[PDB]
């Protein structure tokens, strides 16, 4: 079996940002022009995705953690992971 990832990017430098669910934890990585790093996301789960967006020069990001069957959304907005709001089907 595999890691599983997700990608996203914004700009023309670009930025990149993948994200690789392993044993349960999901991490980052980062590109910026001038090699990758580790960024701050850490947070549970055996699945991902990822999508992003601009608003000016301000980046959104959002993750969707999955284990089981609960998805758990993860916010960047520039200040920190928050959790989002989020909730599946009822
Ligand atoms: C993310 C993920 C985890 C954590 C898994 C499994 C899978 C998995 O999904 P994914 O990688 O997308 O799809 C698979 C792929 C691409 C292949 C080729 C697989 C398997 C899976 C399914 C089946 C499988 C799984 C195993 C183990 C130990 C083996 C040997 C194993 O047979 P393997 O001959 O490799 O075949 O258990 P594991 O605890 O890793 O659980 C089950
Ligand atoms: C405490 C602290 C935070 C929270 C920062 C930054 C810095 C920082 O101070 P410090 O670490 O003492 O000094 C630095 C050192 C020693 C090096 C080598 C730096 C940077 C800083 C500056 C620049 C920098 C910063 C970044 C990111 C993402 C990168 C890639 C990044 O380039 P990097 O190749 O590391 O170069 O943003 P980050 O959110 O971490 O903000 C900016
Ligand atoms: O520049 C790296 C970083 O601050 O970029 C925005 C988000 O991807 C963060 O998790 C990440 O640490
Ligand atoms: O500011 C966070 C938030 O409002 O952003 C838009 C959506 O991702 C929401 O689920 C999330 O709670």
């Amino acid at each position: 079996s595999s890691v599983q990832t997700a990608a996203t990017s914004w700009g023309t430098v670009p930025s990149i940002r993948v994200y690789t669910a392993n044993n349960g934890k999901i991490t980052e990585r980062c590109w910026d022009g001038k090699g990758w790093y580790t960024g701050a996301f850490n947070e549970p789960g055996d699945n991902v995705s990822v999508t992003s967006w601009l608003v000016g020069s301000a980046i959104h990001i959002r993750v969707y953690a999955s284990t089981g069957t609960t998805t758990t959304e993860w916010c960047w907005d520039g200040n920190g992971w928050t959790k989002g709001a989020y909730t599946a089907t009822n």
